[PDB]
Parts: structure tokens; sequence; C-alpha cells
């Protein structure tokens, strides 16, 4: 699965705001550069970040409207000059 | 969230096999037409369709190749003639021999 089909789904979860929650996981992990990681979280707003024993969680947000923000979490970790992704969740939130 | 969007949605989970999991929950729900619906499980065998008080939770499969299938699940209830879909799964399974 290359980078621009992740894109396609991407573009169905940011573009459609009923998806109030979206869980998906990858088994193979999902191979990407270096760029296309910092491309997937362009313009979003960096959380949390959690070194973990096996693999990174990081944690972002997209401001949606209003105060609801789109927010997106992954797993994943980092081999041979790649970021092998796990999973990812999104999930629409309201900011108190 | 017009049935296009769907369709473009699911195009991604079938031609990625490395997807083995995807759960999605909508808030509102997504209406789409009965037509539509027997269109986005044209090739899929029917499993088990359970009408329960609130809603009807069905499931189908696709033979993808050797014994690994495409399960899908969905969550909706019937409105003026219109299906309104709480929420999908897809898995991807492996259906193995068994029994010596």
């Amino acid at each position: 699965m290359n980078y621009k089909e992740l894109e396609k789904m991407l573009d169905v979860i940011f573009e459609n705001s009923e998806i109030k929650e979206i869980d998906l996981f990858f088994d193979p992990e999902v191979e990407i550069s270096k760029q296309e990681f910092e491309d997937l979280v362009k313009n979003a707003d960096p959380l949390q970040k959690v070194v973990g024993d096996n693999y990174i969680t990081e944690t972002f947000e997209w401001w949606e409207f209003e105060n609801q923000y789109l927010e997106f979490e992954l797993d994943y970790y980092v081999k041979d000059e790649k970021i092998f992704v796990l999973e990812m969740h999104f999930w629409r939130k309201i900011r108190k």
C-alpha cells in the first residue's frame, strides 16, 4: 500500500464530517517515507508523542470548524530509513 | 455523506490487502438508498442478518484468494424507504481447514 492509496482514505475521512470515529489496523505494517510522514501530518498540530518499548504513538489534531477538531493517532516504528505504521485512529472531538 | 464517497473508501479497503481491520462510526447516520446498498454488496455473499428492536446488523463476505475473505458488517435502520447507517466494520479473515 503506497502513500497515495493512503491519501485516498484520508480524503474521505477529512472531507466527511459524519465520520465520528475510524480505526484502521494494518498487517503487514504499511511502509511510508520520511517525507510522506511529514506530508501525512501536514498542517496538523502535534499533540503527544510516546516512545514505547516497541513502537512510537503520536497524536495530532486539525481544526475542522467551531470547537471541533479531527484528532489523529498512530502507532509506528522506524527501521532502515522508513516508517512502519501499525495502526491509525481518527476521531472528531469537541474541545472544551 | 454521498454514496460515491463511501464507494471511494471501499475501493481502498478492497485494493489494499494490508488493511486487516477497519471500524467506522457515523454521527450523524449516513443515509443511502436501497439501490446504493445493493450496489455496495454487489458481489458479496450474505452471511447473517439480525433484526433487533432498534437496528439491523447485516454481515457479508467477499472471497479474495486462497482461504482469505473480506468480512463486512454494518448496523443500520430503515426510515421512509432509506437506509441510515450507524457503523460499518471490515475485516480480513482466514478460514482455516480444521479438525484432523
